[PDB]
């Protein structure tokens, strides 16, 4: 499903303003996922293109992905960004990461991207350690845990640089925000809700950065960072 | 109402994202344009967020805007890009501008505005003739009649330079594509929704930009200038 009123509306949005006219890569990979168990994960094609416009619009060069899985986003950013462009991308899996990248070098797009497997928080901490990295990146895309989203923002503030854009996904988390107090849902779903209205009110609250809530895909936070 | 799942979610949004950060006077503003005669078109809380963002994110400075009405959006750019660069508020035809003003004037930012009376496409058209006002436009948002769309276009594409960024309201109109011809429809919306299906596709279609159709009010088209 989605956040709008109607599949239709959705898919509207989809037939007309995305599948025509999307580098066809993506509709490649987006294919090789549809065969993986966990593809429910993969983000949707109107959140990848929103993704580009915004890229290109901060004409962004070097950027982080915290949460590959398969390489959807990943794609898009790398297609995005100019030819010297650069990607920090971490995920704890590698094997999903794999099971993509041969559409990302069929695109010839791979060399802007370093993968690198394990948990994103011990990387942030001894990035954070050299001074040379603060406010060293163009813009950062979280789209990983959920209980951890604070954690990551603790460290990300001082590596994005001002001119900003730290993305936090899945922010309105399957709408389960204002789900009624007797709705049962998935108990995955019901765990991280928690956290994910914990990480919204802290967001709203941050005198560091501008935000936007954008209710598209399952919900993008979009963050600016002032200071 | 919003075109989201469940207004619980949209209200969800602007209780966390919007109320808390929003600008002094966008609810005054924002009240006040609850107390106009008509009231007939609508007016969403989480566009001053979004245009705020982009502006910025773009770094907008000579921008314009054809559509006011009480100056809402009008009022969100000027507040949005820098107290240097300026607004070319092209215009509309009634005053309700002139029922804002005070409190844009209140919250001191109408100097950057110029705002002028009646009809743009002849404007336009002007300002078309002179090989330099080609591209001279960081961002330009239409939230003008609808049949005249397509219209601005044709000559907005030239204004705006580069990203330029042109943007137009209510691209979703509440729902177009409804239930085939058997839907309980207004024939006012009917008569609409033909212009902006249309719009839609023509949109989709030119070469010379980029859009993206994010679900934010009742849908704005964002289109970006390659050619
Ligand atoms: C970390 O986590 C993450 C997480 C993600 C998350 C992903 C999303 O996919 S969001 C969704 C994108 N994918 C999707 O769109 C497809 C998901 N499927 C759905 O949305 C669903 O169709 C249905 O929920 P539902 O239709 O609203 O139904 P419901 O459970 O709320 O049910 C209510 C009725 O069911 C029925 N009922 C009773 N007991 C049960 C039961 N045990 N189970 C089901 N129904 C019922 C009764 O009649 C209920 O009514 P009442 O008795 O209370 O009056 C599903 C939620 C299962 C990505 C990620 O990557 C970064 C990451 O890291
Ligand atoms: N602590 C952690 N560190 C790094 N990656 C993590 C993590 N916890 C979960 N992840 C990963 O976060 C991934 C993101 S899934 C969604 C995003 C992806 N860019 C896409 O568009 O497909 C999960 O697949 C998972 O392997
Ligand atoms: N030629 C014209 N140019 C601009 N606006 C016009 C117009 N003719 C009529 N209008 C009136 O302009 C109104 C703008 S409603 C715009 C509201 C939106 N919240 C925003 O601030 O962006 C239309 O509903 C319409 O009745
Ligand atoms: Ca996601
Ligand atoms: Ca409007």
């Amino acid at each position: 499903k989605s956040l709008l009123q109607s599949d239709a509306l959705y898919q509207y949005i989809l037939e007309t303003s995305v599948f025509p006219r999307e580098h066809e890569a993506m509709k490649e990979l987006r294919e090789v996922t549809a065969k993986h168990p966990w593809n429910i994960m993969t983000t949707s094609a109107d959140e990848g293109q929103f993704l580009s416009m915004l890229l290109k619009l901060i004409n962004a060069k070097n950027t982080m992905e915290i949460g590959v899985y398969t390489g959807y986003s990943l794609l898009a950013t790398a297609l995005a960004i100019p030819e010297d462009g650069k990607i920090l991308a971490m995920d704890i899996n590698k094997e999903n990461y794999e099971l993509g990248l041969p559409v990302i070098k069929k695109a010839g797009v791979d060399h802007k991207i370093d993968f690198r497997e394990g948990p994103a928080l011990p990387v942030l901490d001894e990035m954070i350690k050299d001074e040379k990295n603060h406010g060293s990146y163009d813009f950062i895309f979280v789209d990983a845990d959920k209980d951890n989203y604070l954690n990551y923002h603790k460290r990300l503030i001082d590596l994005v640089k001002v001119g900003g854009v730290i993305g936090y996904d899945n922010t309105l988390w399957n709408g389960s925000v204002v789900a009624p107090p007797d709705a049962p849902l998935r108990k995955y779903v019901r765990y991280y809700r928690d956290f994910v209205l914990e990480l919204n009110k802290a967001l709203a609250v941050d005198p560091r950065i501008e935000i936007c809530m954008l209710p598209v895909g399952d919900g993008i936070t979009i963050c600016r960072r002032i200071k």
